[PDB]
């Protein structure tokens, strides 16, 4: 896969998945509103807290941390590709060419209902993201030997990574076992991913993906030593079925390392 990922174009990836129609946040039935709503509700339970958090395979996106950032003062973002870490850098440092996530920040504020202005939410994320490190979930030690990242983390977040870098279920299970080592016992894992997908595009790159089911993800979490606190499925409607992939749904898993 690492080979195919050498052609991965962040801008194309962003455009394919986070720009209209999939990125439209006005229609309450879209995947965008559904996902932000499920990230906000999880953190609103007050049960997912601590000091440090690590986002596994962040790619060029930050939406997965909008609701999470107000609960963890030290946040580590990561990704296998340097081009993605650079794309993140552009938004974090507010440099030219950064992707504009303002509609997402605003919706997270809208959903959270704490009366927070979106600039303050983005300010807080930028402030708490202490570093952006390389990572490889295929390695028993994903971050490596002496990573600047505070370990073990009190919580992990990973969206669309594992199944997208695993050729099969068994390999999926190992990557999960792998990243699980980065988590403090009793800690929390918020895993988001593509259901029954076999490929997706990112510019000249065409990636192979392992198609997994909700049941398969649940059992994998259980086998890695987690207690599944919540599991949800969003079925991808026809209007969101574009030619960028063959994903059937999106899953969300809130797991607790026991
Ligand atoms: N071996 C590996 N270990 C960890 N991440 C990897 C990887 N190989 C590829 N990746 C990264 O996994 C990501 C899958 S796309 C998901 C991006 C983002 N988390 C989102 O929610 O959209 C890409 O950023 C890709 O570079
Ligand atoms: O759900 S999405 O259609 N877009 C989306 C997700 C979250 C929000 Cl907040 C908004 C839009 C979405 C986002 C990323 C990926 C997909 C779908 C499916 N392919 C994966 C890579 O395998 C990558």
């Amino acid at each position: 896969v690492a080979s195919a990922y050498q052609r991965f174009e962040p801008r194309a990836y962003l455009r394919n998945n986070y720009a209209p129609p999939r990125g439209d946040l006005c229609n309450p039935n879209g995947v965008g509103p559904w996902k932000l709503r499920c990230l906000a509700q999880t953190f609103a339970t007050g049960e997912v807290s601590g000091r440090t958090l690590i986002d596994i395979g962040s790619g060029p996106t930050v939406y997965q941390l909008l609701s999470a950032c107000s609960h963890f003062e030290d946040i580590t973002m990561t990704d296998f590709l340097e081009v993605n870490r650079q794309e993140l850098g552009r938004w974090l440092q507010e440099e030219p060419g950064a992707f504009n996530w303002s509609m997402y920040s605003q919706h997270a504020c809208l959903i959270e209902g704490k009366g927070e202005c979106w600039q303050d939410k983005e300010r807080q994320l930028r402030a708490r993201v202490k570093r952006v490190l390389p990572i490889d979930v295929h390695q028993p030690q994903p971050l490596g030997a002496g990573s600047p990242a505070p370990l073990p983390a009190d919580a992990l977040v990973s969206a669309f990574c594992l199944e997208a870098v695993s050729p099969d279920l068994a390999s999926f299970q190992r990557a999960l076992d792998h990243i699980t080592t980065l988590l403090r016992p009793g800690g929390h894992l918020l895993l988001i991913g593509a259901l029954e997908e076999s490929w997706y595009l990112a510019g000249e790159a065409r990636l192979t993906v392992v198609p997994v089911s909700e049941e398969e993800v649940r059992e994998a979490l259980v086998r890695s030593g987690y207690k599944v606190r919540d599991l949800r499925t969003y079925i991808m409607p026809a209007h969101l079925q574009t030619g960028v992939d063959d994903v059937k749904g999106v899953f969300f898993a809130w797991a607790q390392k026991v």
